[PDB]
């Protein structure tokens, strides 16, 4: 499945959602930001999640208010859906 959030506040996603996003593992996370050095904080991300244990804290976790963004967390498809 595919998690993409609203505003990530600084826990953005790539490491961070792979192990803050839940329970099981993703297959993969596209944020924006680039931690290979800058370490960015911004708004938009998607990762490939089995969503069952994402999918609990998905639909919690996220869009929680944070300083002045907050991430939402939603299912979208999986490889073809």
């Amino acid at each position: 499945y595919t998690a993409f959030l609203g505003n990530l506040p600084y826990d953005v996603t790539e490491e961070s959602i792979k192990e803050f996003f839940r329970g099981l593992n993703i297959s993969a996370v596209r944020l924006p930001r680039e931690p290979s050095n800058p370490e960015r904080l911004k708004g938009f991300g998607y990762a490939e999640f089995e969503d069952l244990d994402s999918l609990l804290s998905a639909l919690s976790l996220n869009e929680e208010s944070l300083g002045n963004r907050r991430i939402r967390v939603d299912v979208a498809d999986q490889a073809q859906d």
